Formats: structure tokens, C-alpha cells, sequence
């Protein structure tokens, strides 16, 4: 088309194993976790460009009486966003 | 910490019309649709701009002759920030 990523990624959907329509998670996985990024003969091979699988964690906050926060999340990480990382500062 | 060539923010937000609330985990981007970093190290006849991605509640239902009803009437969810190389007009 007229728009080109530098990872190649996979968008799904995804059934909650524990539950008149079905809510399905999109998801988003990396199609070559950590293999280079496309153009990446044009960065120097100091910073090795590879695509990076990132997930979102289902979140459970609560805010005590004191101000702390108490944050609870769910063991199963949902793929989220495949994206290109560099080895820079 | 390893650099990308869009800055963005996580976050935690919540919508808003046992005693925890359900937080969503957010990815906007910095500065979308403003270049990303290191563009001049792609060829020039490509805009590589910094852009911002979305998922939102997805509601399906398989009727029973096999046609599928979608429903995506909720807001949308800002959830990664990518460079995405326009192609050149040709």
C-alpha cells in the first residue's frame, strides 16, 4: 500500500478463556520476534535494529486511604504492538 | 533501555461514563504524525512519520447462515506508536 512498516506483524482476535454478541481481544504479535528491522543495512550495526514484541497486562487498581496504590494484574499478557528497537541510549 | 524511532508515553487511564477499578494501559504517541527519529537513514522518496495505533471493544456475532455481525461501537484505545514510511507519489 501506500504506508510500510519495518516490522512485520500479525492483528487477531483472541477469546477469553474465562467469561447476544462474543467480546474478542485484538492482539498484535511480532511475524519475526527480534529479527532486523527492514532498512536496517542503513543504520550503523552498532545499534542491531530488531522488532520487539510488546504486551498490555489486564490492570486492577486501587487508591488506600493513605494515597498508596495498590495495583493487581492478570498473569496473561496480551500481545499489543510489534515495533522496531534500537541499541542506543 | 533500547531507543525506537518514535517517542511515546504508556500510561494508565480510566474510563469514565472488589473495591479496584478496571485501569486501561495506554501507548500514546509523543509527537504523531511528526517524523520519526534517524529518517534520513531511509531512502529520501519515503515520509517517515511518526504514527499512532488504535484497538478498541470488538463485539461478534455468527448468525446462523454463516454471516458475521460486527459491532465496534466503543472508543478507541491509543495502544502503540510506530514509524510508518509513506511511499512516495509515483
Amino acid at each position: 500500500s501506500d504506508e510500510r512498516f519495518l516490522c512485520r506483524s500479525i492483528r487477531k482476535l483472541v477469546y477469553p478463556k474465562k467469561g447476544e454478541y462474543k467480546q474478542a481481544i485484538q492482539i498484535e504479535e511480532c511475524e519475526g520476534a527480534d529479527q532486523p528491522c527492514d532498512f536496517a543495512a542503513n543504520f550503523p550495526q552498532s545499534y542491531n535494529p530488531i522488532c520487539k514484541q510488546h504486551y498490555t497486562q489486564q490492570t486492577l487498581a486501587s487508591i488506600k486511604s493513605d494515597g498508596e496504590l495498590d495495583v493487581v494484574q492478570n498473569s496473561f499478557k496480551i500481545p499489543s504492538c510489534c515495533k522496531c528497537a534500537l541499541k542506543t541510549g
